[PDB]
């Protein structure tokens, strides 16, 4: 069995492997990258997601979020209060102020330990989830914007046509803007790429032991937990990786930098924060594989994690025993 320790492994494709994203996908699970949850890409030098990066200050993010912490460091809710709109170079201007810039530090790790340590006292501003992309046309390979679609792999592999649309997602970030620990929607792979700016931190379960991290939420969100079976679907908590070594909960870390790649594995938990202002691009994708977990996906019926429209069809098909609790909770 490939990669047994479940460690993070880093890819290196060469202009001729990055031609094929199937095929790539394919090989990294090969070589056991699936089993970490979380692999990086390093695009070959000859490739570019795009000309220059000077143009996008008007991009307009419509709801900005404040992340306001409630807990201890170690473990910790956050709920989004939405601000008023503002355009990137609005934004990138807000990053880059006293009061939200990444403070002097070291290195990676002295930022990390300084996250840890002081992220609950602030309340950064996060423009997520904003539907774009910043790919070029022209750029054929690993453009997150032409992907083949989960629907159309839905289709492939079980033959059933169904509505619904998959486009990607914009991130803008600053320090301490967080994402808290998650899988995916229907235990779908995610791609992100760090198109500009300062890094992220990435945090890991491995899917072999995602449910160890779901009953050490349990034990550390107990109202939150009585309030509904799969809570993290809500992703508003954090736990550090001290206090997930104290309990013996297997993950790793990794930084992603400019010009990088991540991909997520189905049911790979995963959590994170940004150094200072970037931008990222994310969407979610499937491939033969997946469908098992999408089969097997725990769902939110409490009316909490409320999502995207293209999510019915695939309750509906894989799930229909579940189905019609998960539409109340939907409506
Ligand atoms: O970049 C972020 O804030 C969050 N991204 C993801 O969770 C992802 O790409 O799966
Ligand atoms: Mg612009
Ligand atoms: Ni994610
Ligand atoms: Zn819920």
């Amino acid at each position: 069995a490939q990669n047994p320790n479940c460690n993070i492994m880093i890819f290196h494709p060469t202009k001729e492997e990055f031609n094929d994203f199937d095929k790539y996908i394919a090989y990294m699970e090969s070589q056991g990258a699936h089993r970490a949850g979380l692999a990086k890409i390093i695009p070959p030098k000859e490739w570019k997601a795009r000309e220059t990066y000077d143009n996008i200050s008007e991009i307009l993010i419509a709801t900005p979020l404040q992340q306001v912490a409630s807990g201890r460091a170690g473990v910790f809710t956050q709920y989004h209060k939405k601000k008023k709109a503002m355009t990137v170079g609005e934004y990138r201007h807000l990053a880059n102020s006293k009061k939200y810039q990444t403070p002097p530090h070291q290195n990676f790790e002295d930022l990390e330990r300084k996250y840890w340590k002081n992220r609950i006292y602030n309340s950064p501003i996060y423009g997520a989830d904003i539907s774009g992309s910043l790919f070029d046309e022209n750029t054929k390979q690993w453009n997150l914007g032409h992907l083949g679609t989960i629907q159309d792999l839905l289709e492939k592999e079980c033959g059933v046509v169904i509505e619904g649309v998959n486009t990607p997602y914009l991130y803008f970030g600053m320090w301490k803007t967080t994402f808290a620990w998650h899988t995916e929607d229907m235990d779908l792979y995610s791609i992100n790429y760090l198109h500009l700016g300062e890094p992220k931190t990435w945090y890991v379960v491995p899917p072999e032991h995602g449910q160890r991290l779901e009953r050490l939420a349990r034990e550390l969100f107990p109202g939150s937990s009585r309030g509904c079976g799969a809570f993290l679907r809500h992703k508003v908590a954090l736990i550090s990786p001290t206090v997930l070594k104290e309990n013996g909960i297997p993950f790793n870390r990794i930084t992603q930098e400019a010009g990088e790649f991540m991909v997520t594995f189905p049911y790979g938990y995963h959590a994170g924060f940004n150094h200072g202002f970037n931008c990222a691009e994310a969407i979610n994708f499937a491939t033969p594989r997946w469908i098992d977990y999408g089969k097997m996906a725990s769902q939110c019926s409490c009316g909490e994690a409320r999502v995207t429209f293209s999510m019915d069809a695939f309750v509906r098909i894989l799930q229909p025993e579940r189905y019609d609790l998960w539409k109340r909770g939907q409506d």
